[PDB]
């Protein structure tokens, strides 16, 4: 396996006592996806992707942050509908904080946090800060980590055109996401239950407290009408090989 | 599907407009289990006991939480082990707060925290007693919640003496009970053939710091599980399940 | 007299506030590098000349701005191994936007647009914003409202990055101290510039991750992410009006009379 | 002159530390309920009192206790619902506990003894202590050692819980207001304890989970969890002699002359 | 029975606080260090005694003082580089205030003096007492009052004032481990001063400025910020009797029965 | 040519640094409201203009100065129940302060000047310096110094009291929004005063103790402590001087090259 929580803590032990090993932490959140999709998408996706890219490179995978940062009306619906549970910021960055400062105490010197929830971003980032800078208080200056979101890694305007042939601020809930679900979890994506509504629009700004009539009924910023296996396993493919090539760019054996 | 996360959140939507539904929330660890296990198994077992519990008494498991706090000496071998990843007490406490917070934003108004680490005890009381705190500051004085941990419903003695036929002696961190329900659950996540047969882990009456590893047994295990079983894992499980369910019957009547 | 609320006796604010509508400002910025061509308190000096000019044209008021924001980023603005650059932890940037919002509603103010110079300071800025909601809520208010943006969301018309940039645009997440910023500094505080200074390198590209500790091979030596060459006080006085035309309309949407 | 370093002048404690291998002692305790028969400060008094005589015998020192403790839990101490306790948040405890340990580093002191008398104090009495030793360590400080314990745990020969529990014993789990800590106090401070006004009821029982908001209807009426209507000034002698040696024998071993 | 909520059992106390005026008093010290001369506890013990008299002679109560306060500054107290001296972070104590506070609005109370002997201790004291009746507002209860003092600002009349200085007064600036707390000491708690060690040397005096890390040398060796020499038990009964009477009648001022 | 660091482009700034010996100044202040003759922002702007004037006398750089302070008090400030007065809570302003000290220190600078223009500020500052020392030793930094100072304690002279007060002085204690700041911002901003709106009151006088929640009816009604009526250009010129000179000439002794 390359779950950390499945290995035995010696076989950890040797695995970090290589020197060179990586790990990887999926950060997601457990948020409302929608009429035809579960909520712990954001989890379910990061997970997987690091499963596979690990599996490829040799890494090894922590367990993943089921929950994260308040969902945004223009990235996430809001976090006004049920379901979305939601944590302060505070929180989120230290538990990041936690998790690294606990690595660097086993000896491990490399992670790659994944994150599937576009909101989680800069509270990453500061857990990332945060912790490195009482790593340097420790002595301890040679840890590396490698910060990203799965879905930064299909740009590829040929790839985007195969996914939209009608032709990335509105994907929450559609095309991009459902499509990956029907290739990995189809068993819980139910595209029967999905409402084609026209893509959201929003101004230029926000405005607090979120407002639920500016965002689609469903939850959705965008239609999944038009979500596949096929393009799924095309993102899939993409994100992996990117992220994988990365990986073996920035943590070389 | 009885886990949340799972569901859509209309599904969820619809279950919650009830005005009776019962939410339930493992709280594990990653911790490492001696030389036969692994360490996940904090989260695995409630999650699997709530699993259970669940599909009998209709009710709902949210995500579990992955990380715990600081593994003790006497407890659970010390946070000097690798592989051990805790977390502060504050961020605990926190992440109990803001998630029963949202619950009840939600409309929810029951909540069972099952508990695998005994180490987390009470942070999660503390995350309980400051998130009712701001409900009652936001006008909510209806929400109960019930903290408990699995293996604290296996008193019968029958059921002890079938499980410790040797004796019944704390010292259970890696040993026969949670290797056993392992054995029965996630049998491939154990190889009873790596486990090291030591007397159990005996501590003088105080606690020392820094963590001094020679007081923790080599393979960070507190007793054998030399004598653990598949059977004595079913037997535990039904046991646990069916006590904790009548539990929730009572103090979350229909 | 004065739309600065530092620059009123509490007499006249209070008069204000005692109209109901009163629309308040908050310029949010940061103390960064910025090149070697410009000053570092440009996130603060452009969110606040745009606020002063806003304010005044709709009838609003401007609180002291935020002089120091979150950490900068390589990617947006450098990154925070460089020196000069001094900011704040992101608990104490949303405590101070906590705070300030509590008082605001402690006036009776209801209304408060937080203008963000400094890309990083976003999401902090947010969760100030909820934290002091939720409270808000706890003490039995629920009226105040909120709009948060960044001056430097209201330039789309093609038209106008036309003008801007004619030999091509190559995206916004590559603007810091570059042709937009300069520009409006021409415009605004000239003498706190200097062209001539200005290196003429190519955009700076990255990969879809973040590295950390950040690593100073990869960000361009000066601190900017693109060259500022092209910059004009003509292209300065341009992005000025169309933010503050668009802002106020937006203001005046949220916040009607 | 006196083993209270409250008592002690700057100079004199400063002498005691200079010494090299200085014992200090930390009493901590709690303000809450403990039935009809006795006061509410009994969590400070006990380890205070426990303290005072381990120092007088191992040539220690002892620290102001912590008067304010954790929020009292129905199953060990009877409940956070009742009037008197004065419960302090997790947070505040650890940092007070954290504070402590590191201006005692600052002093030079190498050797502390956490003696809590209060049940619920332990797990952030353990994180005050990590939070303290990591700063330590960052600060180049790694020769600091802490010994954390409770009276209680040394109490365990069998000759001696006989004479205490001539009719069978059930474990410390019920012994809030009960014959243990009540003897302690007929001991130690008699005119602190009226017997005659204990309420005589079975040991407290409770179901394998805990409830919130705590229900008072699940804590016996006195707020005690058993009776200590067999408590005794002569069983108070005989637990603290036993306490004194057993601790004053664990801190000869933990902290070598 | 005793004023002291420690010594009553929760019985007593609810029936107290049941009367509905019934007032509470908290000291608020410091473990710090006071010369060649006294004990460390000073602060909390001074307090502590005269909440005490205070509250026999208006029937209040009184809590279980806090016995660390926060950092020792030069200025005021000598300085936090003095061995013995054990202060905590101003959170921390923020928090304990706070949370007290807190429970005691649970218990039903609502009339609160909070008497700090450490000058260091204000402003964190002011700050927990904000944020405790801002929560308190959350809850619904806008009916808590609260008292801050110290018995320095009750001796303010000139016949007193000259038969406690008849060389001349300079201020209570130089106060720490002087004429007044010893004074007070020596009619209190006379086991615990001996005059015989006070260093007679000249007020200190400072720039108008202080330094951070602190200068040792800035500070009187032994720790003083003026002479003992004069103090003397029949001082220090003058001034406690001033202090008792004064505080007396400001308690029933500001909570009338 | 600017003092001003945020004029400065990251070059400058880290050739200043690099050069050694460079002490920076940051101005500290607040929003609070000063009367009905003048301005809120004044404990930011005269902290600011008496900083610019010593950095250019002792070749000194001026930070951004922090807009917003700590909670006005009623013996103080009035109180922070008057409109306009915008504070942050202690450890919001405390944690500012840290993250700014660790910044600098990160930029190589050990030279800290902090000039305090609100009262209130005072031990928050304190703390937010401790707490910066204390990591900046984790990160093996001990040789940052800071000074702490208010513009206030620099005007002792007689004869400079004589010609401010020649109906008598009272002390600092009742100089918020009264001749002191009012005469200085007539010297320094005479477009934010407006000497005709004074209230022309006899100075406030406060029992010996606070109440909270603050009571309106013992600040007087302006929210001045004492009347401006007396201010003039003169006497701001006479104690502009003063404090410059005396601020700089501290600062010389305390960095020297
Ligand atoms: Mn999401
Ligand atoms: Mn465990
Ligand atoms: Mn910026
Ligand atoms: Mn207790
Ligand atoms: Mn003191
Ligand atoms: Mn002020
Ligand atoms: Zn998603
Ligand atoms: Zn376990
Ligand atoms: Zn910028
Ligand atoms: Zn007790
Ligand atoms: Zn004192
Ligand atoms: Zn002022």
């Amino acid at each position: 396996s390359v779950f950390v929580g499945e290995l035995t803590w010696k076989e950890y032990e040797a695995r970090v006592a290589a020197g060179d090993c990586v790990l990887m932490l999926p950060v997601g959140a457990l948020e409302q996806h929608g009429h035809h999709m579960c909520m712990n998408v954001d989890v379910l996706l990061p997970t997987a992707v690091c499963k596979r890219v690990a599996e490829r490179i040799g890494a090894l995978v922590m367990p993943g942050l089921q929950y994260g940062y308040k969902s945004q009306q223009k990235s996430g619906g809001g976090n006004h509908f049920p379901g979305t549970t939601s944590l302060d910021g505070a929180t989120l960055t230290g538990t990041v904080q936690d998790i690294i400062r606990e690595l660097a105490r086993h000896g491990a010197r490399r992670l790659v946090l994944m994150n599937g929830h576009y909101e989680n971003s800069m509270f990453i980032v500061e857990g990332i800060d945060l912790a490195l800078r009482e790593l340097r208080y420790a002595g301890i200056q040679d840890f590396k980590v490698v910060v990203l979101s799965y879905f930064d890694f299909v740009k590829d305007p040929a790839v985007i055109q195969q996914l939209y042939p009608e032709g990335w601020d509105i994907e929450h809930g559609g095309v991009f996401e459902t499509s990956l679900m029907l290739a990995l979890y189809p068993d819980l994506v139910d595209l029967d239950r999905v409402v084609d509504h026209p893509p959201a629009t929003f101004p230029p700004y926000d405005v607090f407290p979120v407002d639920p009539a500016r965002t689609p009924a469903p939850g959705t910023l965008s239609s999944a009408k038009t979500a596949s296996r096929e393009k799924g396993e095309l993102i899939l493919e993409v994100c992996v090989q990117g992220i994988a090539d990365a990986i073996r760019e920035e943590f070389p054996p």
